[PDB]
């Protein structure tokens, strides 16, 4: 049972929709981690305390390497405070800005700890459903971190979670309240994978209506730099119906991945 007098905070790390996070030394041991904070009132305004709930009794129990660890957590009259693994080296979203896109090298290593990650999740049948590159943090030796786990669930699900956010990341079965499992997830991968190389996702819009459309009937294009095996990777994984999207076997032994990876 730790309280907010057990740390030291520094600076912010982050700004989620609702985490605050800081930089934070706790004082008995020094150990150096984060705090997720989270405000009670607009937990309580959005409704959303489900989605705590979940985060904290799923990502507690989970260990990997490439997950975000969740240490503990408590709270106090306003607000209440995760305590997590620290990632020194930012997220995947910043990456991306500094460099527009990632070579091959990059992105298969990046689709491998995701993969593997991905993997130890959906072998326990929990999906993570949330898996943008701001969400993706790397850990000191630049190896990816899956975090947020606010939109985490149990397979199979119905739930919705953003009534209209960011669809881009989001397959077609979620995005129209249907029955959605593990291969959520697929497509999501499908979708960085894309983005990693291009610097857009593939389903990008002015409008979200738009990219409703474009993400329901499957519609995007390559440039021109894209290989063959990369097509090949991300035409199987952006499957309209769930089932003929591969399985997380099948990614990591994919002649692509494996011409590629470290
Ligand atoms: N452990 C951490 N180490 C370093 N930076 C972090 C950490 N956790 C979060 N951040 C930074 O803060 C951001 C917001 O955190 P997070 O994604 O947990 O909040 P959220 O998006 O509000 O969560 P949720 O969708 O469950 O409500 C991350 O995208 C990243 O910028
Ligand atoms: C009113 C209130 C209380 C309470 O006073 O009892 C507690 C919480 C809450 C929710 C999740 C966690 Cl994990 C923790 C912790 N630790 C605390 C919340 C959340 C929104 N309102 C709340
Ligand atoms: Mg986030």
């Amino acid at each position: 049972q730790w309280a907010l007098e057990d740390f030291e905070i520094g600076r912010p790390l982050g700004k989620g929709k609702f985490g605050n996070v800081y930089l934070a030394r706790e004082k008995q041991s020094k150990f150096i981690l984060a705090l997720k904070v989270l405000f009670k009132a607009q937990l309580e305004k959005a409704g959303v305390e489900h989605q705590l709930r979940r985060e904290v009794e799923i990502q507690s129990h989970l260990r990997h390497p490439n997950i975000l660890r969740l240490y503990g957590y408590f709270h106090d009259a306003t607000r209440v405070y995760l305590i997590l693994e620290y990632a020194p080296l930012g997220t995947v979203y910043r990456e991306l800005q500094k460099l527009s896109k990632f070579d091959e090298q990059r992105t298969a290593t990046y689709i491998t700890e995701l993969a593997n990650a991905l993997s130890y999740c959906h072998s326990k049948r929990v999906i993570h459903r949330d898996i943008k590159p701001e969400n993706l943090l790397l850990g000191s030796a630049g190896e990816l971190k899956i975090a947020d786990f606010g939109w985490s669930v149990h397979a199979p699900s119905s739930r919705r979670t953003t009534l209209c956010g960011t669809l881009d990341y989001l397959p077609p079965e979620m995005i129209e309240g249907r029955m959605h499992d593990e291969k959520v997830d697929l497509w999501s991968l499908g979708v960085l994978c894309y983005e990693f190389l291009v610097g857009k996702p593939p389903f990008e819009a002015n409008t979200y209506q738009e990219t409703y459309k474009r993400i329901s009937r499957v519609e995007f294009t390559f440039p021109d730099f894209v290989t063959e095996g990369a097509r090949d990777l991300i035409s199987r994984l952006l499957k309209h119906n769930p089932s003929q999207r591969p399985m997380l076997r099948e990614v990591l032994e994919h002649p692509w991945i494996t011409a590629n990876s470290s």
